[PDB]
């Protein structure tokens, strides 16, 4: 099966500052010979189910801040939080949707530093 | 781990019928003290990531259509489509986001039968 994971698994940085998550994937993501990825990250508030912030790595869904950018393409991919703000507190998970189900990554805390 | 088992696999009802979804959690996913069910739905179109449809098992999530419904406690579940249409043709999962990371059932896939 495929393995995702990330890096780190926790990370706090002050408020306004940019956060950054690393995911790496043992299967190269590509999709057939397009440049997509089959790469997908999430947000997860505390009691909440994942709800989905990018596609195809870069691609933001409707809805959703432009501080939330995704970058890498294959195995090594980044969520970056341009600036952190109180409602971004929450874990983030990375997703390969390559399979049937897909599966996430074993998600990254991110706070806010005091 | 947690195995979440969907059944069927496949399904195809006439435009406008009724479409019944089952879900099976190995884990027992309802806190009694809150009245809660770590089990969701997901609707994943051709070629994307899976989006958010229902949590804590019956509450749909803003924007998602009354047609869509789901049930069930503790380890059964159910996602109901009272009257299917064509945008609703796609893989339809259940997750468990009891443990960390969430994991999804199988998939069905639902389509019109016309
Ligand atoms: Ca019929
Ligand atoms: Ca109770
Ligand atoms: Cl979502």
């Amino acid at each position: 099966d495929i393995v995702m994971t990330q890096s780190p698994d926790s990370l706090a940085v002050s408020p306004g500052e940019r956060a950054t998550i690393n995911c790496k994937s043992s299967q190269n993501l590509l999709d057939s010979s397009f440049d997509t990825n089959t790469l997908a990250w999430y947000q997860q508030k505390p009691g909440q189910p994942p709800k989905l912030l990018i596609y195809w790595a870069s691609s933001r869904e409707s809805g959703v801040p432009d501080r939330f950018s995704g970058s890498g393409s294959g195995t090594d991919f980044t969520l970056t939080i341009s600036s952190l703000q109180a409602e971004d507190v929450a874990v983030y998970y990375c997703q390969q949707y390559y399979s049937t189900p897909p599966t996430f990554g074993g998600g990254t805390k991110v706070e806010i530093k005091r």
